[PDB]
């Protein structure tokens, strides 16, 4: 599985996850500075007032 894992609208990077690991991700939170997308390998666990957003299949977290 090979997953986007940059940031926000800059140019696009990819990560190729562990073997097994089947899904990425897009976090969205905003802080004072202003509304942050992050991206990678895996589906990490719910955080409060974070956006997630899982899903399993390449590079499919744009």
């Amino acid at each position: 599985r090979i997953c986007f894992n940059h940031q926000g609208s800059q140019p696009q990077t990819t990560k190729t996850c562990s073997p097994g690991e089947s899904s990425c991700y897009n976090k969205q939170w905003s802080d004072f500075r202003g509304t942050i997308i992050e991206r990678g390998c895996g589906c990490p666990t719910v955080k409060p007032g974070i956006k997630l957003s899982c899903c399993e299949s390449e590079v499919c977290n744009n």
